[PDB]
């Protein structure tokens, strides 16, 4: 019920009635979905401080480096607006339903990755249950992950072009699960694929 939290090295339980008050006086509240080392979190959070950026990774303790200096004070790079949350996106929370203004997959891997490029139902959804009705999903994947050695978690997937994203139905999971595709480009470094989507109702 209580989310399970970073504070530095040592994983903690947030108080329910703290993490309501962080919402109430964010302007924007971000959550990122797949941080790694949860640095690229950081630095919105160090460029945002009007912002809650919420890194949500089940791998927890490759985000301990970030999680120790966001812990710091002020004047030593400390970012108190950062709340690092383990969890995995497939079994998220119910504190972390609907709070999101915009939900961000920035470089995903392993289940994330695939999950979003097949459009696997139990990461979409997770997607869909943190966001907001509104609010954006921003997917970044680059597409140099298709040329050899390509990683085993893509391995027998064709590589996600903006044609294939229609011919694959991933537009039409996506909508079936609440989420509602506004814009796909590829953006040249290396070739990286921009998806944009809105919370919506599911339809199909």
């Amino acid at each position: 019920t209580a989310l399970k939290v970073l504070a530095g090295k040592k994983l903690t339980d947030l108080d329910p009635d703290e993490w309501a008050k962080a919402q109430a006086s964010a302007e924007r509240i971000l959550v990122d979905v797949g941080t790694g080392d949860a640095r690229t979190a950081y630095r919105q959070a160090i460029a945002h401080p009007e912002w809650l950026v919420v890194g949500v990774d089940p791998a927890w303790q490759r985000m301990t480096e970030t999680a120790v200096r966001a812990a710091r004070k002020p004047a030593k790079g400390g970012a108190p607006n950062l709340v690092l949350v383990s969890s995995a996106i497939e079994t998220v929370p119910a504190a972390l339903h609907g709070v999101a203004d915009e939900v961000m997959v920035l470089m995903p891997w392993g289940k994330l990755l695939r999950g979003v490029v097949l459009g696997e139902a139990d990461v979409l959804s997770g997607l869909r249950a943190v966001a907001k009705p509104g609010a954006p999903l921003e997917i970044s994947i680059g597409t140099s992950i298709w040329r050899e050695p390509i990683p085993l978690e893509i391995r027998d997937l064709p590589e996600l072009t903006p044609e294939t994203v229609v011919s694959t139905g991933l537009t039409d999971r996506l909508a079936a699960l609440g989420w509602q595709v506004a814009d796909v480009r590829l953006v040249p470094t290396e070739t990286v694929l921009h998806l944009r989507a809105v919370a919506v109702d599911p339809r199909d």
